[PDB]
DNA sequence: CTATAAAAGGGGGTGGGGGCGCGTTCGTCCTCAGTCGCGATCGAACACTCGAGCCGAGCAGACGTGCCTACG
């Protein structure tokens, strides 16, 4: 669920930045060095298992719809987020958060 | 202990008042036509002169009538 999105968006940004670099004048081997060392760093971080491998706190970043406060109680309407928990990573697109302050 | 409510303090915004600067209007300046005083000449009248002409007086005389004497 995570490497599928990572492969799709890394090939998306590669096939978009091809014209960006060749309109800024550099060799295609420089583009290849970008993608190659970028997957080297995904090897180095050692959190998700994928392709180039076979060849600090818990932060959740996201977006919100509404944060509601009924006096003590908080209600979070979070959406489109990438969680990093227990070392590993997960994705979500919706989250309801009940919070006692 | 944590949450909610109420109270107090601080900050911001709006309104009012005061001060300063722009604006207005009449008292004070600025010509300019109509008229006064004086020389300046001009026309009308007035005083003086001078001669032309007429009139009266005056005087010498003539042209007559009457009135009176030496000669035939």
């Amino acid at each position: 669920t995570v490497p599928k999105l990572y492969r799709s968006v890394i090939e998306d940004v590669i096939n978009d930045v091809r014209d960006i670099f060749l309109d800024d004048g550099v060799d295609e081997q420089v583009l290849m060095e970008l993608k190659t060392l970028w997957e080297n760093k995904l090897m180095q971080s050692r959190a998700v298992d994928g392709f180039h491998s076979e060849e600090t706190e818990n932060v959740v970043v996201c977006q919100y719809d509404k944060i509601h406060r009924s006096k003590n109680k908080w209600k979070f309407h979070l959406k489109d987020g990438i969680m990093n928990l227990n070392g590993r990573d997960y994705i979500f697109s919706k989250a309801i958060g009940d919070a006692e302050w």
